[PDB]
């Protein structure tokens, strides 16, 4: 959450999140060969159970960011963008998410900080959707 929001630290991020999708695959091969009511599951979910709120969080974000492909691929978006330039404005992408109306006023909130716009006030939701979208269906998918 803290390093979307800013610009500068996107290499960064990125780190972080191969990072974390190599412990959720660790995670998902101490788990290889599983048993019914086995120790290993017990302590899976007593440290899932004991970090509860920090999955919540990171579920929440996986969540928010990809309903961001659904969104883009809303006709709404589509009429707000006639044309596949890849660039929309600021009105343009808030008013799309409002009328979305499955994104919250926090999540709206944290979108539009996390989207980087330019002296023109416009931004690249083709890469928006590749920045966060892409990591987060790769992650989320081993988490489910």
């Amino acid at each position: 959450m803290k390093l979307s929001q800013d610009s500068s630290q996107i290499e960064l991020l990125k780190e972080l999140m191969d990072l974390q999708k190599d412990m959720v695959v660790m995670l998902l091969s101490m788990l290889e060969g599983n048993v019914v009511n086995g120790t290993i599951g017990k302590q899976m979910v007593d440290m899932l159970v004991e970090s509860s709120n920090n999955v919540e969080m990171i579920l929440k974000f996986f969540d928010m960011f990809l309903k961001l492909k659904d969104l883009t691929s809303s006709d709404t978006f589509k009429e707000y963008d006639p044309d596949g330039k890849g660039v929309i404005s600021k009105r343009d992408f808030h008013k799309a998410m409002e009328s979305h109306k499955h994104y919250t006023q926090s999540e709206t909130e944290f979108l539009l900080s996390c989207a980087e716009t330019d002296e023109n006030e416009t931004l690249d939701y083709e890469e928006f959707v590749k920045r966060f979208h892409e990591p987060a269906k790769d992650i989320g998918f081993n988490v489910a």
